[PDB]
């Protein structure tokens, strides 16, 4: 998804 939720990749 994002940086900041549950499924989210790393940043």
């Amino acid at each position: 998804v994002c940086c900041g939720y549950p499924l989210c990749h790393p940043c």
